[PDB]
DNA sequence: CGCGTACGTGCGTTTAAGCGGTGCTAGAGCTGTCTACGACCAATTGAGCGGCCTCGGCACCGGGATTCTCCAGGGCGGCCGCGTATAGGGTCGAT
């Protein structure tokens, strides 16, 4: 259930991907072990009817 | 200390208080007679007071009912505040 598409330069995951917070997270651990890019998400979201 | 008003003060208008002069008689005050009522004395009698006793109306109280007295706590709104997020600026890397 971990799935990212690759193809060229596009890389788009189709499972998971986000993150729930480094905060207690053993992921944290994984990203120091593993060559994780982490980027922030801004809550910022708009609504269009 | 501050606000609001009610009473002091002045003036023009208006009422009756005061003066006093005069006349009338009602009622106070004086007087003269006659007596009904009160003081005063004596003898008799019971109404009123000290004493003595018994007894219950109320002082005393422990329990129970009540009638106030005070407050205390919970809820609800406001104000401040710690944490997280988000935008802005600055810095570093790449073209």
């Amino acid at each position: 259930r971990v799935a990212t598409f690759r193809k060229g330069n596009y890389v788009a995951d189709l499972g998971a991907m986000v993150v729930t917070g480094l905060g207690g997270n053993p992921m944290a651990v994984v990203s120091k072990q593993v060559n994780m890019e982490l980027a922030k998400i801004k809550q910022k979201c708009p609504l269009y009817e």
